[PDB]
DNA sequence: CGTCAACAACACA
DNA sequence: CGTCAACAACACA
């Protein structure tokens, strides 16, 4: 996402306000305190990562009741 | 341990009996199927296994938790 | 390359 | 080599 706004005063970061269903339009940011500041325009993954991780899990701990 | 009466007839394996306050002196050895063959005289480890499987356990569920 | 033996997991009681 | 920033774990409510 893009607005000049973003450039033109100081941000490092910002909170994004957005409906799913629109997430590919319009969203909204905000300060870390809360301050509106403008709109934004738009110009299984980790849960491998889990089951990984939990049959590394259970192998070892059988292992080591055993 | 050891026994003439080991290599002397037909054994492969051999079912120890045992004192755990005479396990440096003398054994009895028994065949597979429970026939007494003759004594033999004596001519944390896998905790730590078990514990570095155990955090590598927990250190992976959590960060699948989240 | 083929077969066998053991280890590990899943299912069953 | 020194300092800083972030991530992860443990403890607390």
């Amino acid at each position: 996402y893009y607005n000049l706004a973003l450039m033109l005063a100081g941000v490092k970061k910002v909170v994004v306000r957005f409906d799913p269903q629109q997430l590919h339009s319009t969203v909204y940011c905000y300060t870390l305190d809360g301050r509106f500041i403008c709109e934004a325009e738009c110009l299984r993954e980790y849960r491998r990562r889990q089951k990984q991780l939990k049959s590394a899990t259970k192998a070892a701990i059988k292992a080591q009741k055993q």
